[PDB]
């Protein structure tokens, strides 16, 4: 199956994923110079006060701490979107190094790590139906430097232990994702894909600009987490992110002059 080694990382993928090679993947490399400031952009309203989190799970390829979607709690709305976006989950990719690790760059600069919190259209009913249509969900993209610690993702960093391998999942309540968020919510936006398998042409893509800070602790107990199951051979998750995609028939707008 697809993961991130030479046998069966993103070089390999558009054998079982064709659109692999589509009009519209994702990451892409952000042009800062390139990048055009656009006035018909609404201002972007990320409302997470009502936020319920119920789990963290590692996927195998990384963690994701989820969400309470069955009603209208934490939803990002105006910027270039139409409509409401539910967040379902948010999820991390990161490095072996602090030198790499984001999926985004900026003029060719990789972050440590980049956060994705996912989010749904609600005009599509549910996430699964969602996926299938090119305005399907909006990804919240921040780009994580290592500093100072982030002190509202400790909480995440700390439960880790208890979900080392893939499959293994905790109980997450109470978990407030507005801790994660920079102070400026001045972004680049464009349209794209799911950066994984089956690289899905369905995401309104609004990365951040300002980058988060944690600490080299913190970015190291997430490397310590496993791609592989319990009593199998250990295989430390790392490098879980896609590199850039070609850019080809698309314009990235930016919120600000
Ligand atoms: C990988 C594409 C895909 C993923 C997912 C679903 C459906 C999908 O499309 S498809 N075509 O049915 O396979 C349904 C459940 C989703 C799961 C992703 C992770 C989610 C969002 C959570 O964190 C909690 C709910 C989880
Ligand atoms: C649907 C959004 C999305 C979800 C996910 C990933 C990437 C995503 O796209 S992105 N990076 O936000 O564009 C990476 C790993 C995915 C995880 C969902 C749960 C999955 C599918 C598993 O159970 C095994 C693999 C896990
Ligand atoms: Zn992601």
């Amino acid at each position: 199956h697809w993961g991130y080694g030479k046998h069966n990382g993103p070089e390999h993928w558009h054998k079982d994923f064709p659109i692999a090679k589509g009009e519209r993947q994702s990451p892409v490399d952000i042009d800062t110079h390139t990048a055009k400031y656009d006035p018909s952009l609404k201002p972007l309203s990320v409302s997470y006060d009502q936020a319920t989190s119920l789990r963290i799970l590692n996927n195998g390829h990384s963690f994701q701490v989820e969400f309470d979607d069955s009603q209208d709690k934490a939803v990002l709305k105006g910027g270039p979107l139409d409509g409401t976006y539910r967040l379902i989950q948010f999820h991390f990719h990161w490095g072996s190094l602090d030198g790499q690790g984001s999926e985004h760059t900026v003029d060719k600069k990789k972050y440590a790590a980049e956060l994705h919190l996912v989010h749904w259209n609600t005009k599509y009913g549910d996430f699964g139906k969602a996926v299938q249509q090119p305005d399907g969900l909006a990804v919240l993209g921040i780009f994580l430097k290592v500093g100072s610690a982030k002190p509202g993702l400790q909480k995440v960093v700390d439960v880790l232990d208890s979900i080392k391998t893939k499959g293994k999942s905790a109980d997450f309540t109470n978990f407030d994702p507005r801790g994660l968020l920079p102070e400026s919510l001045d972004y680049w936006t464009y349209p794209g894909s799911l950066t994984t398998p089956p690289l899905l042409e369905c995401v309104t893509w609004i990365v951040l600009k300002e980058p988060i800070s944690v600490s080299s602790e913190q970015v190291l107990k997430f490397r310590k987490l496993n791609f592989n199951g319990e009593g199998e051979p250990e295989e430390l998750m790392v490098d879980n992110w896609r590199p850039a995609q070609p850019l080809k028939n698309r314009q990235i707008k930016a919120s600000f002059k």
